[PDB]
């Protein structure tokens, strides 16, 4: 029930999967990866 990396998401509602430790961008408005 989340989105996986580099999918276009909000970044103040960001709804990634946090399995992989996701979470949305704000410049480019999709799933990142920190670190």
């Amino acid at each position: 029930e989340c989105l996986g990396f580099g999918k276009g998401c909000n970044p103040s509602n960001d709804q990634c999967c946090k399995s992989s430790n996701l979470v949305c961008s704000r410049k480019h408005a999709w799933c990142k990866y920190e670190i």
